[PDB]
């Protein structure tokens, strides 16, 4: 499960997999009650399946008309690549669309047009569903595919934040604190990291809420990156007020891949909405968690805080898990 | 088409289009060349149309069934959107669902049918009958904005060129006036190989420092005095200072990298570099489009095959 | 069974032919029960056989189409070794198919039936049908040691024990005449989460550095000097130094693990967890076998859950 | 292909495939050439499949049996993995077996006995191939699905050389000779690592080939490893003779876990014969050269060296690589 925030979605699971299964066994159990020829079951559901995968043949080879422009660009100028994009497996495709061929050609049909006759109209169907666009995903497949495949930008937005900033910063962060304290109050040990499902992320944290107030700065970290020489990583050091009392003080930032969310759903050409917005920062949160749990630069000296404003403290909720 | 690169994959266009114009112009043809009744041909299709409906409802209530789960998580706890975003459009969904079932049951088993359609249906999401080739997955990542490349590209434009070239120009007067005259463009390298070295100078031995700007300091996402600097390179020819400008290598590039290289990331070097090439290509449309960039930077993007980046950047530079 | 740890998979035995004789015994009640003739059983079971072996056949003739390709590389350009490694014996499986084709034929279509079996076999083939399932793949690759952590048990076993565990009792002789009385056993830690911090005193603050060994020197592999060192490390207890030992992180475990991490090793963290036991079940075997070992190694694996590392390493060495 | 040596094996591709697409072609062409009931072939294929899914099914019950004692350790003690790993998918096997079931105590059979007899005859016959060891699997079959699934010790020898020892020293490798150099002779600027294939590696390299003799040594590197603090990575400048004269001098080394694959096959416990020695060596050359051509830090700062001893002379490969 996950314990950042209840609103946080799990991974998909196979429930499609049990419902689809409940589905065959009801099915079978009515095929036994009808107690008609149990051959012409089996038949017709070839013929059914090879009907399909003469469909997706078809739409195969006209997505192919449209990839075959890119093929020096985007498929290495190889066709072979090309067709295998388009029909994926192209010897289990090869294989099955054999098959399918020859049990249609062969196979008496009662229900249904012979070979000839069914393939015109297998491709006026598939013909229309491509013109008119009736053949779509629902927004519930797509998801599931892109999350499967990792097709989202919180994917990136995340490895992004690990990699740019986390990896580098955490396993001197405790040094730095160090330092800190040697020379001079008593921080935590842990990087405190706001992660606000809404995105909002106000520039001037004191903004959000006026019991957090700016208290000091650790000092900066020097390192090369992408030829950009002596780039400097600096944190900031805040105290948190509780009935006007220095209640703690903690090394507290927010996630600006955040701020990069919203901005492009302020935006146009982004082609980003407010739903999409929340999906995908929840995405975010997740998947950092994640990497930062395998991560091993992260040894319990960072630490998430995910909120959802609906009253509202932000204070109380930093204290409650810094006093913890 | 992108001036970038010619490696640069153009948008998507309409070549399905075309192909099933050209495939329904045949089908019509051999369909009047057969002769066959027009109504038979016509119950036949409708009957297609039927079934396929029906496997698409199913399909969807496994979906459903699925994604009552995180009902309360992704859809807020309303049944509604998650039929919705399962089933497709309820009501044009169960309309369509009516017209097949009473075509179904009007035009000449009617149960053995339905079961056998049914099982098919669980059939194909069991073993992946049906599955999705990677061109369609990538045409509809690309429609949907649902790919990494596209975050990265915004992210990059709107926590870095958005807040520092306005200020770009007035850095570099302030150094000149202090001061080797640099250009009054910033140049970012777009290796499409994903390398992305952290010195130019071992990239390129031609290539050396030159001297730091004023660093730019502004408070971000509650952290104090975020500092963006840069780095004024010296570009070399036959040992000779050609010309200076200042030099950048694009981070989503080393992210994407990173990511290929991790495997708890979920990304493989093919995905690496097609959306490595998307990113420079979005980039490009943005900077194209965008309101602060007044030409006060340039693109460069490069492959290698040998290669000298030292020439490439000069030949970019004259212009 | 292995007194490491509890969590350490035994060697798989023989449950399976144990279970093969209780299906056998049942299927021969059944038969009994059924009271057909047992020409008829016959007849069934050799034609089974028969297509069994055919089908086998088949999957060695596309394996040996397969390594043709190799057979210079691999096979040293022999066709027999490669026709040996497809088809298995090529005697005993040549004198098999002969007995299978001359059933078939003379027990009662027979090249329709061949045809049918030779396309079921191609089917199995291409969509994969007769699949591996973990399980065997797991037992055959134990039976045959097609394992990772074999290799770098022995690795370990050959490069550093073999060459340090002689001179141990000498090094830790000398380091006391110089001088914290030191035990003479090398203390080597085996965390099955293979976490292997680079640092003792960052895992555990109970832990801290007390002094080097005497470096040995030896040459190796065209290398001249290389150096084999070691820490004692001092163990605390309430603030006072309880035991002093050599303490030892298995170095395999981080090369697990950071292949866990990288893409292109094809490791996941179930299998991660699953060589780091069996490599330390394999060093445990070997030590216990091994001559140089003269009880002068202990052998200390642990998982974590709140563990406290130096309460377990002074439980081990009490005694 | 593979540059390292043309008696590496390159990874196997899908000619199996190929062959399986052609024997289906053909079978298909011969039953349309008998001209028998088309619905006949179907069934039959259909039952035949379903035979072996409920053998597939016997096996794994059986293997199951055994796996259940390793519940605990093994499995994290929970049924549903071992269930998993003894049958694969659940759900897919399931319905595969329910599909099969359905099919053979409904279809019409006039080859194969009644249902509760054939499944009788083929648990005998499963129980026969288990008891037996009748069921194995050829030495190609098992090689393709150690190399796909990646079960060789090479490949985790060639990792622990890159992660232990190449990781470490190559970025400092350009450091340590300009040091060596501008301190002191005209060494390389890459390293040499030599992988016999046979194993040989002898402990002494002058040994090997009289005209490589020792020059000098390397800067120490040192750094903490697995708690071994100020843990040294040495090197050793050789010098390469020709007709007695200096031709060359580079930093050159052995594999050691060749040294450890040969030792392996002098053991017996091992369970490692010669050929298997070979082979691994094989295999963790290319694995070896794929990491490095993938690595960041090996850029043009490593070179391998791969030679089978038949005449011979290391010392001109040495010098021939060199030279380049
Ligand atoms: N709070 C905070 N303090 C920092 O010093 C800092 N540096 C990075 N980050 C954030 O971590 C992530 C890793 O950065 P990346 O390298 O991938 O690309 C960066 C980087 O290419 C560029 N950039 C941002 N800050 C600098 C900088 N100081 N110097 C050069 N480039 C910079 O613009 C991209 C996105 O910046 P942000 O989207 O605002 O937040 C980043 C980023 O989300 C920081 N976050
Ligand atoms: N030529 C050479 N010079 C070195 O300094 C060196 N250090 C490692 N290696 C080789 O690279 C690989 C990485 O070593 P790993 O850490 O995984 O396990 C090592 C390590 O756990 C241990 N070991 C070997 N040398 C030392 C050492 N000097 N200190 C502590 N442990 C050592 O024994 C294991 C295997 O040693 P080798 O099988 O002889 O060759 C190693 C290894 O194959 C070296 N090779
Ligand atoms: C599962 C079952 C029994 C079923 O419900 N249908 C729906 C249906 C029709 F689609 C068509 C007529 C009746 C029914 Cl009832 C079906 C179809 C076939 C088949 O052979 N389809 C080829 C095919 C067509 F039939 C028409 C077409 F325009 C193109 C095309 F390619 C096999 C089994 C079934
Ligand atoms: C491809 C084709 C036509 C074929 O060649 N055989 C070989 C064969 C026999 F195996 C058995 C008899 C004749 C032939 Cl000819 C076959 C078998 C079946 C079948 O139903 N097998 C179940 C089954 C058995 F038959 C016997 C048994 F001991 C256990 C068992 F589980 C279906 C199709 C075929």
């Amino acid at each position: 499960h996950s314990s950042l925030h209840p609103s946080i979605p799990c991974p998909r699971g196979h429930g499609a997999q049990k419902a689809a299964l409940v589905l065959l066994s009801a099915c079978l159990v009515t095929l036994w009650g009808l107690g008609e020829p149990p051959e012409h079951t089996l038949r017709y559901l070839v013929l059914h399946l090879a009907s399909l995968q003469l469909g997706l043949l078809l739409n195969g080879v006209c997505s192919l008309a449209e990839e075959l422009r890119h093929i020096h660009s985007r498929y290495r100028g190889s066709y072979w690549r090309t067709v295998r994009a388009c029909l994926g497996c192209p010897l289990r495709r090869g294989a099955l669309l054999l098959l399918s061929i020859y049990f249609y050609y062969s196979l008496p049909n009662a229900v249904g047009p012979p070979f000839t006759w069914m393939l015109a109209l297998l491709g006026l169907s598939q013909a229309l569903n491509i013109l008119l666009g009736l053949k779509g995903l629902a927004p519930a497949e797509i998801s599931a595919v892109c999350e499967k495949g990792n097709f989202n930008v919180a994917h990136g937005l995340a490895w992004s934040y690990y990699i740019g900033y986390l990896r580098l910063i955490l396993p001197e962060l405790q040094a730095r604190i160090r330092t800190y304290n040697q020379h001079y109050g008593a921080v935590s040990q842990r990087l405190y990291i706001l992660l606000p499902l809404d995105c909002g992320v106000p520039d001037n944290l004191s903004m959000a809420d006026p019991n957090i107030r700016f208290l000091d700065k650790l000092p900066q970290q020097t390192g090369d990156r992408a030829g950009i020489k002596d780039r400097v990583y600096s944190n900031s050091i805040y105290e948190l007020l509780e009935n006007g009392q220095r209640a703690g003080t903690c090394v507290l930032e927010y996630a600006t891949p955040l701020q990069t969310l919203f901005a492009m759903s302020q935006y146009s050409q982004a082609g980003f909405s407010r739903e999409d917005r929340l999906e995908q920062a929840k995405l975010f949160c997740r998947t950092l968690e994640d990497i930062l749990a395998d991560a091993p630069e992260s040894q319990n000296n960072c630490r998430l805080i995910a909120y959802q404003e609906p009253s509202f403290s932000l204070s109380q909720e930093v204290l409650r898990h810094l006093r913890q």
